[PDB]
């Protein structure tokens, strides 16, 4: 069947990639005692849009459920499937003539219906009459809310929709716990995305030198994964964090632009993911920017290193990933008592959460069509009100076919350090003069995507080892 | 003062830039009868978004009116300017702890004032109460239509808002005549846009090799841009039109991403610009792919050349815009006469809109800080109900201060050359023997920007001429 490509070197994806997808979406659906016979799911794509009140276009980036259940790359479109047969029907624009002078080619419907391997094709203005000779029982729509961004996503509507019996609660959950598990043609393009950035991050590596701002490298990794990799979008805005930038999580936003200068004895933390057709990636390296780790820089860089190694060893079918993100607290903590940071006992340590002053986010997240994907906390699944465990992405047991990130880090960013400093709980563990040398340090974070199986499968390729990336900045073969 | 700088060889953008504009702007609102005395300007900035439910982040991008009046970057700010006075008072958001975890340092409000130039910089939640005490009589807020997207700028509102007298009609039509003249400052980094942009089209040039996708180049474009330029943005999504494809005014968008690979023979139209600070550029090169003009292909581009040689001759204060847009039609003419595409009385040709068949597009538009700028057409001002002039987004008379493009065009459209040959008062003057010969040969076009005066400064520097633009892809220096 037909393929997505841009050419060259980059991965052809089949359209029947998303065909699987439908299907998985209706056999759930049909287990579901709340649906009804004769039901039709109604997805409504993504719209181009401007900068405010200008002409200035936006690039449209499909909306990412659309996308999961048609694959299609145009505007303005809607696509149903009807429950009981798995039929789909993509909805196109009826463009105007002067189309042909300004955007380009106004392609048939049979062209899409060719293009996207879906069962008919109708234009938008028809949507409600093609619906009605269907005579469904319901609409399926979609209503929801992301865990990551509290936001609402908003159901499709169209002219005439008020005719129809519509339900917004069934498909959210159904819908959302098929993205939860990748198929193999899904993993087939997390693997490139992956592979792409990985090369991207090794030039990176490459190319950093002292002097540098951090948004020349920022630019480097983006050029080489569109022009290579053919990936016009980022995942997500690429961080650069250089000195004490790399103990800020998500630096690199239009606050925070990328802009300093990258000194010597700094640490550098870039974190940064190349999009290929609405698939994400995440990896994020830490290195000296002058290619040498000080002695406390190794120190701190292969805490990460250890944790990051133990959790995705312990990863298997059944693990809770809490247990993970505590086993990498388990580890920081030592390591740091190893270093001289710390004093006591571990276990007292641990009771009074003292990891998550130098872990504060979350272990690692569901990753897939979005970067922080879908369905970490379904109904049923609760978060943990602890420091480091409330900001985990997702409190699920590990199941086969899930994608993850594994990024655990240490940091040492200042008002968490004054804090437990000023609590006698915690305070105790903490040695003021060790600690008074890690003032302004920044950052390790170690990123991973992996794919559970019977374990773990490791999806990204960079190097991890200080005499690895020591040797890789040192311009060695 | 303080100045904007991403380092390097970036440009340094002095926040005194800003500043004149809102003292040009409260001088212009004191001249104008219907303000209010004490009355006070109230913008409200561009807020931080997402793809659809997803927390992912879309890169902020200043609101160009509130960038305009105050250069902030930072989402979340309003902005108010006491008219009376010229005193400036920016508001910030009043960020949570956390913020110093996830984003960076919750910098001070005295930092942002240092750093913003402004007379006092308060919490946005505290604006009611700041206003309140400063007792207005009214405050002037932003609504007003956008003349080619066609969309309403939606004015600022805030919680209480509804205590005050507000008026939302006289600020608009006065803050977009502000932007259509540029200041000395605008001009120095509008001269910097197009001189990366500039650097950037000759790199693709050089770069460019039969077999690679359009994206490469666009690529490479914004690479150097950000890179070497610190522009994180471009004005607008790179058009990288190969083959048939440069005949596609917008080509590069979604439906469209520039997805080709480039052919022999084929000839390039690789429109693309750079963003600096909320600052735009508008370049558009035209070459052949493999650096060797055919004669067709050299006669069709000189044609292009001729046109936009004499438009920029031609402008002066007083000129009509429309008048400029019809010279480029009279002259596209006349070439594509003298090569055998059209026959008969070139007058007869203009009086049946003949010219509109090649260039349906306008001659050029208003650039500033958004790329398709403001003002183009002030009430009174109106479109013209012509083929290609309908087109044109501003039929404004030119005076000094303007920042314009001037990008003539010639292309084969089917759709459009066909309309012709079915229309018996158009018909006669295409020799379809040798029109025949340039099906798919797609389009030229020839864009700079240009700054008014006397008459031009030319703000763009690449390879025009045949021999300059085989010099350029031949990897010559200069
Ligand atoms: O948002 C998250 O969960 C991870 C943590 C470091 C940055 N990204
Ligand atoms: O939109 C416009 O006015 C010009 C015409 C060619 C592409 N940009
Ligand atoms: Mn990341
Ligand atoms: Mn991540
Ligand atoms: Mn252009
Ligand atoms: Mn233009
Ligand atoms: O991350």
């Amino acid at each position: 069947g037909p393929s997505f490509w841009l050419g060259n070197e980059t991965l052809k994806v089949p359209l029947a990639l998303f065909a699987l997808n439908r299907q998985r979406l209706c056999e759930r659906l049909r287990k579901n005692p709340a649906v009804q016979a004769g039901s039709i799911v109604v997805l409504q794509g993504g719209e181009e849009t401007q900068r405010y009140c200008t002409d200035t276009g936006v690039l449209f980036r499909q909306e990412s459920f659309f996308h999961w259940a048609f694959g299609v790359t145009e505007p303005g479109c809607y696509g149903v499937i009807d429950v009981d047969t798995g039929k789909s029907t993509l909805f196109v624009p009826r463009l105007p003539a002067s189309h042909a002078t300004w955007m380009g080619k106004i392609h048939s419907k049979e062209h899409f219906k060719e293009k996207y391997a879906v069962d008919d094709v109708q234009y938008v203005d028809e949507i409600a009459s093609v619906l009605t000779s269907q005579k469904p029982s319901v609409l399926l729509t979609l209503r929801g809310v992301n865990t990551d961004s509290g936001s609402v996503c908003r159901e499709a509507s169209f002219d005439g929709i008020s005719k129809f019996e519509v339900n917004n609660t069934i498909l959210h959950p159904e819908i959302v716990e098929c993205r939860v598990f990748k198929t193999d043609m899904e993993l087939e393009v997390l693997r490139y995305t992956n592979k792409i950035s990985s090369e991207a991050h090794r030039e990176v590596m490459k190319a950093v030198k002292v002097g540098m701002k951090e948004y020349e490298l920022e630019s480097l990794f983006e050029h080489y994964c569109y022009s290579r990799g053919g990936m016009r979008h980022s995942s997500y805005t690429c961080i650069c964090g250089s000195g004490e930038n790399s103990a800020v999580l998500h630096y690199g936003h239009a606050g925070a632009p990328n802009d300093r200068t990258i000194q010597n004895g700094d640490m550098c933390l870039f974190d940064m993911g190349g999009e290929y057709y609405c698939f994400a990636s995440d990896i994020t390296c830490s290195f000296p920017a002058n290619g040498k780790f000080t002695a406390d820089q190794k120190a701190v860089y292969e805490a990460v290193l250890r944790s990051s190694r133990a959790v995705m060893g312990a990863m298997k079918p059944g693990v809770w990933w809490p247990d993970m993100h505590r086993l990498a607290d388990r580890i920081h903590l030592e390591e740091l008592a190893h270093m001289g940071i710390l004093s006591g006992s571990v276990d007292a340590m641990v009771q009074a959460h003292l990891g998550a002053v130098f872990m504060p986010h979350g272990l690692g997240h569901f990753l897939g069509i979005d970067v922080h994907d879908v369905g970490g906390y379904p109904e049923g699944v609760e978060r943990i009100d602890e420091p480091g465990l409330r900001s985990l992405r997702t409190a699920r047991h590990l199941q086969p076919g899930m994608v993850l990130t594994v990024e655990p880090g240490i940091y040492f960013i200042d008002h968490l350090l004054d804090e437990a400093l000023a609590d006698p709980a915690r305070a105790s563990f903490l040695n003021r003069e060790v600690l008074q040398r890690f003032r302004g340090f920044g950052g390790v974070r170690i990123e991973d995507v992996v794919v559970t199986d019977s374990g773990i499968e490791l999806l990204t390729c960079v190097p991890r080892t200080v005499e690895e990336i020591e040797a890789c900045m040192a311009g060695c073969d």
